[PDB]
This record gives structure tokens, C-alpha cells and sequence, in this order.
């Protein structure tokens, strides 16, 4: 109601026109009054904007357009009430802020309130002739502005018009921050080193993500540095990121070896790549039989002599050796994993149909720049007793030698059997054993080798 003509529960603070909204011509006066015993402020905003005033009475002589928008008077009870003011210019029908930017699945206001209420329909519209996308919704008002709403990534670097009934508005350039919907792809230059105790040890971890917001970092894994990366980063385009994080030691010693681990980060997870290091400083080489290194044939048989073995720095040299005399001729090599950490290999040696000669003592040698080193397949082959020498030094006790597999046992007959005098036999031959058997013969009246393979002899002859 109107106020009194006075010639001359704790309650909100009365403001006087009793009206929601007041349009007011521009140039003319914006005169509001606040009854309320215990007043305090008046606060005004339109967008940004903020001002206060102490004074109950609020007069602006001659409005302009950017006097258009919210009066809220305050008590001291901390209770308020609001009016707003629209200030209509047929020139200004928008102050705005121009600065658009949304964040992907969530609202976004254009910032154009109108300074004039009459207006039939409250739309929004083109751009720089174009119209809009579809599935776009939009919820205006008048006093905050155009909301679009749910915002998608598709809307960046868009352009658009307020609209209303028709109205022209100001240029405005959208532009959209993506959500993350994927952990961050991360990756490393190399997964491992095998190092030298003095060179340089280097990586970079690549990290490609949808926004600079991507956190990153390298781990040494048992945690004393956090030593220092080398960042860098692109930007391909509007949601497409990379950066670069080199990690270095400029002398890398045994002591630094340990895992690195290259970890990301985002709102909506987070991912990890781990790189090994070992550094050492003698290069190094050793070796592993796949059989026993003793190994017996039978006469004609086959074997397979198989050997793996690791190596650093790369083999150079490598062989297998019989008798003082290295191959040609029947063996393999090859990488065991043709991986780049591959430090690896193995050799076979392949003897074939092997006569019960070519017994003997077997090796596999191989070197490196820093490092040689071999293992030795005694290689035992079953073969007939070969009786080495027949003997006869004299108490008349006649003597017997042979070489065989398995070791030979040496039985005597007269023509029942006689005794033994002898006995072991130590160097060559390699891969036979040689037995000794002596008789006495002094025993009147007118040599067999043998094992779990063969039996030869040998035959003396005396008269009494
Ligand atoms: C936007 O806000 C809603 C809640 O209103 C939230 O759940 C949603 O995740 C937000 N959008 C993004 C992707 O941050
Ligand atoms: C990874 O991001 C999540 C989400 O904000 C946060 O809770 C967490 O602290 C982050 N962890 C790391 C290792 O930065
Ligand atoms: C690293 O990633 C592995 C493999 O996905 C996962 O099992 C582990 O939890 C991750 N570690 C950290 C600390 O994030
Ligand atoms: C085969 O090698 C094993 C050890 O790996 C050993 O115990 C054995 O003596 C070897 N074979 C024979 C019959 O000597
Ligand atoms: C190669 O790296 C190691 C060494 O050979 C091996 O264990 C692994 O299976 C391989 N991985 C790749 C790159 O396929």
C-alpha cells in the first residue's frame, strides 16, 4: 500500500514500490525506498558487478543500462528482501559478458540479461548466419541470462546470438573443457636398460591426455629424489594433449638400478608404466647345460649337446672344440628371445651317428668384449675293449692292458681260471678307461677284456 501521509517473529526488511520487477525509462530517476528498523545495506549486482549503498533510500538521478538489475535490501537481523530493476534503452537491450566457457556435461549461461522485459519469446539462436545443433536444449531468463544445457565437447569454438522477440545481441565465442572419460594413456621410450656402470641413463615417458590438467610424475621406486624431469608438452589441437617427461642420470652407476614407474592421473582414473634399469660394471657372461655334462652313447647313436647362456655385452667369439680342433661343421646358434632386453642365447652341438670312436672330452666356448668363458660335456661312448698293450716283464708274471666302455674287466684262463696282480690305470685316452690284470704263470703244464659290451683278447704263450 502507500505509505502513511505523515505531514510536516522478527520480520524482513519492506521495500516500497511493492513490486517484483520495475521498468524504468533510461535517463529517468531509480528511486527505491527500505523500511525496516534495524536496515543495514542495500546491495546491488547486476553480473559481476557489486556495490553497496547505507542509505534506506536508494536514488540513482539518471539511470542507465547498466543500472539494470538486483537491489536487495539487508537488515541487521540478517533477514533481506530483493527487488530488480530493468532499465529499458530501445538502443542497449543486453549487457553481457562476453566470457563463455563450459565445462562438458555441465550447464553453461550465456551471460545476456536483457534490460527490457516486453518481449514476447526468450530463445536462442545462430550465429554468423547458421542456425543450431540438435538434441541442444535451453532454459532463458531474463534476469541470469541463456542456459544451455547438459553442454557437449561438440559445442567448442562454437558461435552464437541471444535470442528474443527480433533482438540483436553481441558476438560470443563458446568455449567447452572436457571431462575425462578415459585413465590417461601413458607410455615409456623403452620398457628396459641393461647398463654399463659410467654411461648416460635416459627415457621419456610420453603421457597423451584430453586437458593440461593431467597429472604426471616418475617414481625412482624406493623413494630418495624424486631427481628431476625434463618437462615439455604439446597441444594437437583442443582436447588433444602430450607431454614429455625425460628422466636422466648423467653417470649411471650400479647403485641408481631400480624400477621407474611412469604414473598419470585424472578426475577419472589413473594409469602407470614401469621401466627396469640394471647397471653394471663388468661385462659379464655365464653359461647353462640342458643335459648333464656327462653323457653316454651307445655305438651308433645320436646326441644333442645344448647349452643356453647369458651374455653382456653381445657374443663375438664362440665355439665347440673336440681334440684341440674346432667346428665347422655340425652345429647350431641362436637368440632365445629376439626381444631388445634379449642378454639370452643357446648353442647345440650336434654329434651324429657317432662310432664308438669318437669318444672324448667336449667344449663350448664363448667371449665377449669384457668376458670369455666355457664349459666342458665329457662325452662317454660305448665301444669294444681295445686291448692297448700285451706285457711280459718277468718273475714270468705276464701282463694284459685294454681301453673301453664301460670300464673293461680283464678274466684269465689256462686250459677254470687263474688269479690277478693288478689293478687301476691313471690323462689320455679321454673318454676310456684303461684296466691292468697281471697273472704269475708259475704253474705249469702244456687274456679276455670284456665289459657290459664287448670282449676281446690277446694270447701268450710259454713252454716249462
Ligand atoms: C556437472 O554437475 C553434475 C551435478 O549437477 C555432476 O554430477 C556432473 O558430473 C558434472 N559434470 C562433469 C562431467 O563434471
Ligand atoms: C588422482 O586423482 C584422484 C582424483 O582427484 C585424487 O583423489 C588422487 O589424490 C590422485 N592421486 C594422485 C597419485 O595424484
Ligand atoms: C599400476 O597399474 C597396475 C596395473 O594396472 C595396477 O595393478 C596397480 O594398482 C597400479 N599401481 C598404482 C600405485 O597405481
Ligand atoms: C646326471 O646328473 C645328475 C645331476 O644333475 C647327477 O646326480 C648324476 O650323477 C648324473 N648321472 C649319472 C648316472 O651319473
Ligand atoms: C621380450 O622381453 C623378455 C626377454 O626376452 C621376454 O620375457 C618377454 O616375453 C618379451 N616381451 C615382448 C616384448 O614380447
Amino acid at each position: 500500500l502507500c505509505v502513511l501521509l505523515l505531514l510536516l517473529e522478527p520480520s524482513p526488511p519492506s521495500i516500497h514500490p511493492g513490486k517484483s520487477d520495475l521498468i524504468v525509462r533510461v535517463g529517468d530517476e531509480i528511486r527505491l525506498l527500505c523500511t525496516d528498523p534495524g536496515f543495514v545495506k542495500w546491495t546491488f549486482e547486476i553480473l559481476d558487478e557489486t556495490n553497496e549503498n547505507k542509505q534506506n533510500e536508494w536514488i540513482t538521478e539518471k539511470a542507465e543500462a547498466t543500472n539494470t538489475g538486483k537491489y536487495t535490501c539487508t537488515n541487521k537481523h540478517g533477514l533481506s528482501n530483493s527487488i530488480y530493476v530493468f532499465v529499458r534503452d530501445p538502443a542497449k537491450l543486453f549487457l553481457v559478458d562476453r566470457s563463455l566457457y563450459g565445462k562438458e556435461d555441465n550447464d553453461t549461461l550465456v551471460r545476456c540479461p536483457l534490460t527490457d522485459p516486453e518481449v514476447t519469446n526468450y530463445s536462442l539462436k545462430g550465429c554468423q548466419g547458421k542456425p543450431l545443433p540438435k538434441d541442444l536444449r535451453f532454459i532463458p531468463d531474463p534476469k541470469a541470462g541463456i542456459m544451455i544445457k547438459s553442454v557437449k565437447r561438440a559445442y567448442h569454438r562454437l558461435c552464437l546470438h541471444c535470442s528474443v522477440d527480433s533482438v540483436l545481441s553481441e558476438k560470443f565465442i563458446l568455449k567447452v573443457r572436457p571431462a575425462f572419460k578415459a585413465v590417461p594413456v601413458v607410455s615409456v621410450s623403452k620398457a628396459s636398460y641393461l647398463l654399463r656402470e659410467g654411461e648416460e641413463f635416459t627415457v621419456t615417458c610420453t603421457i597423451k591426455d584430453v586437458s593440461s590438467s593431467v597429472y604426471s610424475t616418475w617414481k625412482r621406486e624406493n623413494s630418495q629424489t624424486k631427481l628431476q624431469e625434463k618437462y615439455n608438452s604439446w597441444h594437437h589441437g583442443d582436447f588433444n594433449y602430450e607431454r614429455q617427461a625425460t628422466l636422466t642420470i648423467s653417470s649411471a652407476r650400479v647403485n641408481d638400478s631400480g624400477v621407474f614407474m611412469c604414473y598419470a592421473n585424472n578426475t577419472f582414473g589413473s594409469a602407470n608404466v614401469t621401466t627396469t634399469l640394471e647397471v653394471v660394471d663388468k661385462g659379464f657372461i655365464n653359461i647353462f647345460p640342458m643335459i648333464n655334462t656327462t653323457v653316454f652313447v651307445n655305438d651308433g647313436e645320436n646326441v644333442d649337446l645344448i647349452v643356453e647362456y647369458e651374455a653382456f655385452p653381445k657374443p663375438e667369439h664362440q665355439q665347440w672344440i673336440y681334440m684341440n680342433r674346432t667346428f665347422t661343421d655340425k652345429w647350431e646358434d641362436y637368440p632365445k628371445s629376439e626381444n631388445e632386453s634379449n642378454i639370452r642365447y643357446v648353442s647345440e652341438l650336434h654329434l651324429t651317428r657317432l662310432k664308438g670312436t669318437e669318444g672324448g672330452t667336449y667344449t663350448f666356448l664363448v667371449s665377449n668384449s669384457d668376458v670369455n668363458a666355457a664349459i666342458a660335456f665329457n662325452v662317454y661312448v660305448n665301444t669294444k675293449p681295445e686291448i692297448l698293450t700285451y706285457d711280459r716283464l718277468v718273475n714270468g708274471m705276464l701282463q694284459c692292458v685294454a681301453a673301453g666302455f664301460p670300464e673293461p674287466t680283464i678274466d684269465w684262463y689256462f686250459c677254470v681260471l687263474p688269479v690277478d696282480v693288478q689293478t687301476l690305470n691313471s690323462g689320455p685316452p679321454f673318454g676310456k678307461l684303461v684296466v691292468q690284470s697281471s697273472i704269475d704263470s708259475s704253474a705249469f703244464k702244456h687274456c679276455k677284456a670284456y665289459n657290459d659290451v664287448g670282449k676281446t683278447s690277446a694270447y701268450f704263450n710259454f713252454a716249462f
